[PDB]
RNA sequence: AAAAACAUUAAAAUGAAACAGGCGAUUGAAAGAGAUAGACGGGGAGUUUGGCUGG
């Protein structure tokens, strides 16, 4: 009955998934309104 | 640097860690473009290159 059990993954010479926000290229109006706040704080 | 190979649509009970007010670097208050001033500039523009006179 030992067929269904745990199976860990690889991710060596293989791929690995991860969330990639902070890299999204938001529209020009979002970028402008986000960097505007920074200029107020710098 | 032993091997011209495979690697994806997950099991299982999150797996696959969080946060930053920076996509990652480089240059930097200098340099580019503007204005004014000096230099240089036949690369180019405009023009000139007297008269008498045994032609």
């Amino acid at each position: 009955l030992i067929v269904a059990n745990k199976k860990v993954f690889g991710k060596g010479n293989v791929a690995h998934p991860r969330d990639l926000t902070r890299y999204v290229k938001y529209p020009l109006y979002v970028r402008i309104q986000k960097e505007k706040r920074l200029l107020m704080k710098r």
